[PDB]
Formats: C-alpha cells, structure tokens, sequence
C-alpha cells in the first residue's frame, strides 16, 4: 500500500535538505511584499531596473483573468492587495490604458475604489503623495511614554504588532512624502460611485479612540510638541535595540520596511543599523524560475528543520542517522540565550527558546520551541550533554511561558488585552497574541515525548483549555494552520500523546468529525474561506498537508485499521508526484484569520511523510 | 638645487595615491594597540592562533635590547606599555624564564610594578582576573543622568573621552573578569622592593573626587542599586545611536573596544551593532612585511588626502589634474550632512564637517575640515556647484565652531571645563578639548584662501587668541603634531595667509626663533622629550616633516632666500631617496602631549613636498 510511497517520500525529503543540516522552503503569501518593495526602494532613491522589471513580470504572473489579486490561490478577489499591485505597476512602468491595468482599476472602482481600503494601503500611498496623511490614522510616538501597567502601551500588542507601532509612530509623526513620478500618480483611485466600504477596528468602532485620533491630528498641526522629540528617541532607542542579527526587525516585512522608512527620514542611511537593515533584505527575497522576483513575509528555516526530523523518524530513519544529527547539531547552535520580549511578563524565566527564522534572538515562540525540543528527543547527538542541556532549557522556558487559561500564545504570556481591536488603526489581522489550540497542543505533544502525562499539573490545565475551546460540533480551531483540520489534527494527536484515554465522548466526536470530513478522493481539504464561512469548516480540494493532520488524528485515536485511514493513505499513495513529493496549488497556512495566508512550500512533503509514518508504526 | 626634487616627490606621492582617488598611511602610535586586542580576543573567546602568532613576532620587533618598550621611536622605557606587552606575550606563550620576558620584567620591578601603573592598565589587568576592581577607579553608569549644565555630564568631556566613559559606565558597573589561563597569570609583576609610585589624576589633587570614588565603591557592593538598570540602557542606547558606519566607536581603538567588551557582557554579541563592530577590526589592522601585525589606534585618510592635495597643487599639479579631480570629487562624498555631538552646543548650526576616518559621522573635526575646505578651494571639478556647495557648508559650520576665546578645539566648542582632569579615572592623556593654537591655525589658512583678512571679527578674535598663547621665547605650542616647530610652522605660515604683516616684532621672534633652531645638517628636528622637558624645544634629530613645517614658517615670514632657508631646503634635497620618498623613524604627531604619540606614515613625504612646493613659488 505505502511502503515505497514512503521510501520514495523520506528519499525526496532528504534530497530537500541543505547541506549544513537545515530545511527551509519558501513562503508564500500576497503581492503586497513585492508591491511594498517597490515603494521602499522609490523611498530609499534605490532602484534596482532588473529588480523592477522581474517583480513587474512576477505582479502579472499572479494577476488572474479578473484583473485582480487575492491573498491566497483560488481566493476572492482583495481590494487592498489589488490596489497595492496597481500603483507599484504604474510606477514600474505599466500604463493605465493597458489591459492588465484597465481590468484592475474597474474592480478597484466596483468596491469604492481607495476609501474602502485598509489603513496600511492608504498610508503607503500617503508616503508618496497620493493620499492625504490627515486620514491616515495616527500612532504618535508619545505611545512610548505609556507606562508597563497602562492602557494602550506597547506591551499590550502581539510582537509583530509592536514593531510595527513603535517603526510607524517615528513615521507619523513627521508625515514624510517622497512624490511619485508624475506619470506614476493614480487619481484614477479615487473615481468611483460605489460610496466607501468602511472597515473599522478589528473588533468594532468606539468612539473615544476615534476622538483620541481627531485629537491626535490637531495636535500635528500646531508647531510646538513639547517632549515629542525625546518620545521620538525612545521610539528609535528601542528599535536599535531590538534588531534582528539579520537585520530586519521581527523577522517580518512590516516592521523591517517602516522602521527603514524611519531610519531614512531621520537622516540615518549612514547609521549601521540601516546599512544592515538595507543588505539584509536579499536573503528574503526568491528569484523564480519564470523570470520573476518575490519577497518573503517570513522565513521558516527552524520550523522546517524540527518538522523534517520528526517525519524523517517517524517514518523509520534511526536516531542516530547521519543526516538528523547534522539537522540536530544544527538546531542547537539555534537555541536563543537571552531575554526577549516575553521577559516583561517573566522577567526571571531563564532563556531557552527558539526563533522562526535564522537570527530572531528578541521574538522566540512557542510553536517552534516545542517542535524543535521533541525533535532534539527523537535524536542521538555526539554531544550528548548539549543535548540534554538544551531540552532541558527549552522543556522549562515553556513551562514557564505558560498563560493563566492553562494554554500557550506563540510570543507571550497573557498577552490578551481587548483594547488594542479598537483603534482606528488596527483594522488589519490579529494585533494581539492570546493563547490558541494549536500551539497548546504542540508543547502538549512535546511534553508527552518525555513522558509526561495528565499526573503533572501543567498538561492538566493545558488539557482543560482545549476542552473548553472546543466546538459544538467537535472539531478544533486553526489559529496558524487551515483550518478546523489543522487543529482539530493537532489537538487529538497532542492528548494521545500525553497519555490521555482517546475513547472519552469528546474526543470520539473529534474522531468522527474528522472521518465525517473526508473527501470522495479519500484525502481531506479545507479553503482559507473557512475562517469567515462555517459551511467551509474541513471543506475545500483535498491537499496533501491537510490529508496529513487528518490522518494523524485518526491514528492517534486508533483508527489506523479504520477505512477512512486506509483511503487517506492510499490518497497519498495516489497523488504522490513521481519524484516522491507532492503537489499543493492552495495555501494551507495562517498568518491572520481572515487578512493573511500563507503558502508554506514544504508541508505538502514533510506532512505526508509524518503521516505514513505514524501509519507505518501503527502496524 | 631643488626641480628634480619637487619632480621626483610629486611622482612618489602619485604613486601612493589609491585607485579611488584618496591617500591612506598607516597611523602608528605604541604596542598598547595590539596588546589590548590580545586581551580584548580573549574576553571575547575569539582567539586565531596565527594572528597571535603574528603580534608575538610585532611585540618582539618593536621591544629594545633593554627590554622594554616606549611610546615613540627612541623614547624612555614605558612603564605602563612594557607592562601590557609583557602580558599580551605571556598569554601568547612565552615563558617568564626567556630573556626578552626576563629584562622586561626586571624593568617593571624597578618602577614598583602594577601599583606604579595607570588606571587603564591596571583595567585591562581586572578585566583579566589580575587586579582587584576594588582598586580601580569607578565610573558609574548613573554618570547618563546628569543632565548638560551638571558638574561631570558627558558633554564636558572631550569626544574622545566621552566615549570611553559611557562604554566603561557599562562594563566597571558589572565588573566583569574573564580569568587568564594559569599559566599566564602575572603574580611576578606585583613583587618588588620599590614603593609604588602614584601618578594620579592628570590635573591634581582634588580630595571630592576620591570621596565620591570611595564612596561609588562602597555603593558597588550593595545588591540593589536604584535606577542602575535605567542607567545602563541609557548608556547602551548612547552607543547603539553613535556607532560609525565601520563599525567602531568614533574611530578610535578605546571606545570601540570598551563598546565591544560592553556588549558581551551585556549578552549582546548576536546583536548586529556587535557583529558589525567585530567585523569592522579588520579594516584596521596592518599585516607587516616581517610578519607581524598591528592595529591602528585611528585611521587618516581624510587627513592624508586633504594635505596631498594642498602639497601637490603647492608643486604645480594643475588644479583641473585628473587625479586631483578624482581625489577631490572622492572628498566631496565623505561631507557629513547630519548633527553630530557638537550640536549639544551648536543646535541650530548647519552640519558640514568632515572627519579623519572613511566614516564617522557624529564626529567631525575641525583641523580636517579646515583642511579639507582649503584643498577643494583650490581645485577645478566638474561638478563645480556641488564644490561651491560643499566649500559653504564647510566654511560657515567652521565659523559656527570657534569657541569663546577666540580659537577652536578640534570637536567642540568651549570643552574647557577644569572639573574632569581631577576626577581618579583620568591619569592619562587630555580628557578634555580646549581651543588649541594648531587647529586655530589651520582655520585660519583656509580661510585666508578664500581671501579673509582681519576685517574680520571671526579672524581678529583668532589671532588675538594666538597672540595671548605666544610663549616668551617666540614659539606656538604644538597640540597634535610634535612640537613647537609644528606650532610655530603653522601659526606663521597662517598670520601671513590672513594678511597680517610679518614685519611686527612678535612674528619676528618667532622666525628668529625657528633659524636659532636650526640643526648642523640643514635640518630641523624635535623630539617627543619636547613635551616634557624645556632642554627639548625645538630639538631633535632632524625630520622632514618638521624640516618643512620650519621651512613653511621661513617662507611665509618673507626669509626664502635666507641662509637658513637655503639650507633647509638643501637638506631635503640630500635626504630624498631615489624613488623621491623620505624616511622618517621619529615620530611626529602628538595625541596627548606627554602620554600618546603618532607616527603619520605619509608626512615625511606630503610635508617636503608642500614646502619644496612653496619654496619655488616664493623664489
Ligand atoms: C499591526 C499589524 C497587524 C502588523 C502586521 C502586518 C502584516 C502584513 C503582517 C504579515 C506577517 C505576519 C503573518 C506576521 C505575524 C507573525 C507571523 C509569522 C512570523 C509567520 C510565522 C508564524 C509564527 C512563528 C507563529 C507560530 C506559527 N507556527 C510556526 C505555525
Ligand atoms: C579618557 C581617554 C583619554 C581616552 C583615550 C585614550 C587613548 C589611549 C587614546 C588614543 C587615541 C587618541 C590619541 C585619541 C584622541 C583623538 C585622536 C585622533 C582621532 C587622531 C587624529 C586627531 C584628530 C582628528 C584631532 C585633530 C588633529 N589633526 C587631524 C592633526
Ligand atoms: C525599558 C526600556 C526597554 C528595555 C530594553 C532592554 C535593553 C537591553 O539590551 C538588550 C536588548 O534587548 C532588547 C529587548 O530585550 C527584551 C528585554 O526586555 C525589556 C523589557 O522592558
Ligand atoms: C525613568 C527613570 C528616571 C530616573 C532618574 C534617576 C535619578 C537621577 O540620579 C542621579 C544620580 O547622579 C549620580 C551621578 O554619578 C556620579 C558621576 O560620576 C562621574 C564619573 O566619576
Ligand atoms: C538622550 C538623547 C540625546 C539625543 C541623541 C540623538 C538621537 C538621534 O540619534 C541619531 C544619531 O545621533 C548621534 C548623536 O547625535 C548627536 C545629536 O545631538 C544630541 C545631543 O543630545
């Protein structure tokens, strides 16, 4: 059935390794990174031609018949990315009486043209002249002076949030506009009959933050603004502090391109920290087989490299083997030091934690530190005490990152604050970081590689928070994967992983639901449309990542004689790609719910390989 | 008599011109440079065995065949340098048994050892487990909170010593140590029969700041140290925002390595501003020919572009000469357009300075852009505007910069506080940077260029300063090139350049002064004794730097045609090498009068050049 899809699989996936022990593929998202780009080189006067006409050719490639863009294949068409993909199009050089553009513009003007589009999409044109910065709402740098136990402080947003805020209120407060070229500017954005289509905060329109913002704008216009400078050294203070040894900020294109943006405007190119920020953007940037040019929103090399190692040992390959000890002597060199953000909630919690992407040291989360710690307890190291050192040290920093629901957030603790939603500003994806299932479930499926079991007090509570998350229909939610298959796989896979008797009502009606789910093929899918439909929950074209996380869940409950299993698995077997891979043309990743998807390129190898192998085992 | 000369020194000081249009010489000062990097890899764990193998070999070269080793070329044992040497070599590998370990050992016995040495010294040994810090001068990180008009704030500091205090408020707050293998530990450098001899602070005995010193002591062994925390981050953050483009600290070795050491204790090295000032050494160091290495305690090629300029148009290279044109227009690009720290006096003046170094921003110079000014005013590009432009900033931040007395100091105006030489941690050098009559000089050449005169207030006010400093015997002191001779060549070749009339009696002096000086051989010489010992004014074997800078007061006092002028000018025609170079082993620059002294590689070529140069143009 699978023996030599397997064979043929864990061979693929080997031959993706690179050779100083890692994994990393790409990760895809939307055209606002590239369209972004474009206007951070038109701000920074550094205009490579190639680049432009290789991201030209790359806008068009994922322009559909429509004229429009989406955040993820086969989604709706969305304004702001479209919008995004226009104005950088026009820039390059594209005129607006060709057809690519004419169609653009039309559905641009269908949804109320640039009144109806997020808050970053008019701030990026503000910042080039084609859209007044009196409506852009305002984050003043004075938000540096709110205190560690006071309303709307920093600390309050999720990690990626904060960056953000803290780059843009140097940014706003001195309204910076770099002129498009005249032919480049877009009017034609604003003309329209469709009246605005308003979004508001995340969570709703209160009317004192809207006040707050009036206010705020007032405030601009006069010419005194005592303590605005020293506000604005806090600001700039805090992102010297805090930037990434690969020179971006967060690891993540927003933070990284406002606070170059910031740096610029206060007359800083020369300053280190821009020279590094600058140079660091190649190593985020994909050149495409068809002559294109993408930017990366992230880069995933960590939790490809934990994820690699455990369906490589799942699947059979030995503790010991040469090419997992080169992945694991890798991922300890990886292990992060030093206190991060995290620590202003745990300010004693000693360091132990693991970053996304290369050099992250300040923004380590959860999710990776507990994938790499149990893939670090699946292996056999020739440093036999560093090993043990740094499961040691991960084991307890997440221990001690626990939040009081019982769960785990990806960054910090208790970061669940309901004031942050209700800024004019945050119209846009998630901007805090609360506990989530997922995340819960992967230390919990960490934990129970040790061998501990619902006896220890903290998988208790870990236990309890799922319970009470879960949905009334039975499945789980998907904070960072898509969608109810994401985590309803990661969930069940975590409580027969920590010792939990899978045949309790709950999670047979978890069981149920996944095998109720499956598709004609045998596979499972589910569309990034399920996080703003519930028809959709564990509906879409079946993936092989998706397929994976079902799988496992039946496994875990002891359904690998089941049918259903045996059609998911030869579904696998089926649809495996010659060379042992196999194909996914969907998104089957988070960003935000709702705002930003992701394309993580190696779950469609890694996940299948993971599956069969707990198959393999379970027989 | 002297046109194959000049022919002959313009061909050899094209030769040394780089490719990209500027001069670069090696800066040479005193083994300190190399055995505190020794000291600083070991802190840091980044020990390359070759490269210790190379300063061993540089270590050996530069000690004397009494042992030890001294701060110029011919100078008296040094206590405080054969002390580091000593160190650095016994950590390198040599045994105390060896006879260059065994002089250098008796030498420092005979002087009473560690105790007779300077606060520095007596650091580097606390830093390595070799001295109590208990006995070190503190300088506390609470020094951030004392604001611009407070006794000891930062800014009454000179700029080369403001650095160093803020990196040091970091590392003497932790006092950190980073223990010496066992088997270079010096216990030998504290035996002796000889009392200690306690050259404390530079200025004198001020009983408040051995006070406070206890006192910082005795608050240093407490467990909680309120605000301490906060003064720390003010200190990092003082650092994050001044780090120069190279990677240093005001590109000089002190704070850079204190910066660094700063860093690592802060658990800081995946920081970028720490890789990129580690990275950054090497720009720095020199692979010398006999295979030793050296790091350069600052680097000059402004400084030696700027003065090749001047000397070779002073020859007759046309000011349109393309390698004039490509060294100027290389110029233009190194003009710094943003506030450094001199702003603190100066907050609505214009930046326009220029610095020694390829890039440091935040600490212009006045002697380099004086010299810099001058030597664009003296040549055709063809971008002519951007020249006009740069000669007017330049210009007028100059004018922005003279101080109260009439004169300039080389970063600051009015760095004339008498508080910080009293305070125990400062033993050794300036640590302030008062107007000085050398750089005044320069000011004023570059603006007699321009065609000034004492029409002018800014002029007046400077050649009264000049006036009031003349010694009784008719010389100007030499604050940064060595000594009198240096002072003397430039204050006169610059009351003729603003058109006072060399006839007045006290120019007279001074001329009869520099012919009464004159060596047997033709030449002029002065040793670095100069600074120490009156029996040394004006005196020292002859150089062809100081030749010239005494010839250059000849000239412009009217007596080209003297004797003495003749002779001088034959001097330098015997001297010449064939390849039209001179050799100069004596030093002539000056860091701190008495404590720190420069070999300028490039003067003993620029310097006969310019003064040849004007000596045709006079006959
Ligand atoms: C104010 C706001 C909202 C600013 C952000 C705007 C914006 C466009 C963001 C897009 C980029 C983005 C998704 C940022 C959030 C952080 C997400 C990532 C690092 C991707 C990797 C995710 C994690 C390691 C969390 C754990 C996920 N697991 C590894 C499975
Ligand atoms: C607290 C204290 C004293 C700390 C410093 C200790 C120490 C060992 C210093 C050694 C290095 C040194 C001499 C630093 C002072 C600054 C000197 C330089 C940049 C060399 C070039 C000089 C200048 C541009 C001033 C202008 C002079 N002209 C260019 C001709
Ligand atoms: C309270 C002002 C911000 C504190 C910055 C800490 C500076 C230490 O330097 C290392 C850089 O670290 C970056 C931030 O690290 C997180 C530590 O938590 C600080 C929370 O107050
Ligand atoms: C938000 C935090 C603000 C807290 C302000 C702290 C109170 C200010 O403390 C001033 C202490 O001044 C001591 C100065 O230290 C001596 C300097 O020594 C000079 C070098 O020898
Ligand atoms: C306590 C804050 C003092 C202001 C520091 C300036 C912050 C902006 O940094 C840009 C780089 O600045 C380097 C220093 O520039 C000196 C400007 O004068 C500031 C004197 O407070």
């Amino acid at each position: 059935a699978y023996a030599r899809t397997l064979d043929r699989a864990v061979e693929y996936l080997l031959s993706c390794q690179k050779d100083e022990g890692y994994w990393w593929g790409p990760l895809l998202s939307n055209v606002t990174m590239e369209a972004e780009y474009v206007l951070l080189c038109h701000i920074l006067d550094r205009v490579d031609r190639d680049r432009m006409e290789k991201i030209r050719r790359y806008l068009l490639h994922e322009q559909r018949e429509d004229g429009t863009w989406a955040l993820y294949p086969g989604g709706p068409p969305d304004l702001d990315t479209t919008i995004e993909a226009y104005v950088a199009l026009k820039y390059i050089g594209m005129s607006r009486d060709e057809e690519p553009m004419q169609k653009a513009l039309r559905f641009i003007q269908s949804q109320g043209g640039i009144e109806s589009s997020r808050v970053f999409t008019r701030m990026w044109l503000a910042l080039v002249g084609e859209y007044p910065w009196e409506k852009v709402p305002m984050v003043p740098p004075e938000i540096m002076f709110l205190g560690k136990r006071m309303p709307l402080n920093i600390y309050e947003f999720g990690s990626w949030a904060r960056a953000t805020v803290v780059a843009l209120s140097i940014v706003m407060s001195r309204q910076p506009v770099f002129p498009l070229p005249e032919r480049a500017r877009v009017p034609e954005l604003y003309e329209t009959d469709v009246p605005p289509r308003r979004r508001g905060a995340k969570g709703g329109g209160g009317w004192i933050f809207d006040a707050l913002d009036r206010a705020l704008h007032g405030y601009q216009k006069l010419s005194v603004h005592p303590f605005r400078r020293a506000a604005e050294i806090r600001a700039l203070d805090w992102l010297l502090e805090r930037q990434a040894g690969d020179g971006s900020w967060g690891g993540i294109q927003p933070p990284w391109f406002y606070a170059l943006i910031a740096l610029k405007i206060l007359d800083m190119t020369q300053h280190p920290a821009f020279i590094k920020g600058w140079e660091g953007l190649e190593l985020y940037g994909v050149e495409l087989d068809y002559g294109g040019w993408m930017f990366q929103a992230s880069i995933s090399p960590v939790w490809d490299t934990g994820l690699a190692v455990l369906a490589l040992r799942a699947a059979g390959l030995p503790a010991d083997h040469d090419r997992l000890v080169k992945a694991g002597e890798w991922l300890l060199d990886r292990q992060i030091t030093v206190p991060g953000d995290w620590a202003v909630k745990r300010p004693n919690l000693k360091p132990g934690g693991f970053a996304f992407q290369f050099d992250n040291v300040y923004y380590p989360d959860v999710d990776d530190t507990a994938v790499v710690v149990w893939a670090l307890n699946t292996l056999r190291l020739p440093d036999e005490r560093r090993r043990r050192d740094a499961m040691t040290k991960g084991f307890r920093w997440i221990v001690g990152m626990q939040s009081s629901n019982g769960g785990w957030g990806a960054y910090d603790v208790d970061n669940t604050s309901d004031l942050p939603n209700h800024i004019p500003f945050c119209d846009f994806g998630e901007v805090t970081d609360p506990p989530s299932e997922d995340v819960t479930a992967h230390v919990l499926e960490c934990f129970g590689s040790f061998g501990y079991d619902d006896a220890w007090k903290v998988i208790r509570r870990a236990v309890e928070y799922l319970k009470r998350e879960q949905k009334p229909d039975g499945s789980w939610f998907g904070r960072w994967g898509v969608n109810y298959l994401y985590g309803t796989g990661a969930v069940v896979s975590a409580l027969k992983a920590v010792g939990i008797d899978t045949r309790e009502p709950y999670i047979q009606k978890a069981l149920d639901w996944v095998e109720q789910h499956q598709n004609p093929d045998g596979g499972w899918g589910e569309d990034c449309r399920s996080y703003e439909d519930p028809a959709y929950a564990g509906k879409g074209a079946s993936t092989p990542s998706q397929t994976a996380w079902a799988l496992m869940a039946l496994i875990a409950g002891g359904r690998a004689e089941s049918e259903a299993a045996r059609r998911g698995v030869q579904y696998l077997v089926e649809t495996q790609r010659p060379d042992g891979g196999w194909d996914e043309p969907y998104y089957t990743g988070t960003g935000f719910p709702g705002d930003f998807y992701l394309g993580y390129t190696m779950y469609r190898h890694v996940f299948p390989t993971l599956a069969l192998g707990r198959y393999k085992q379970a027989i």
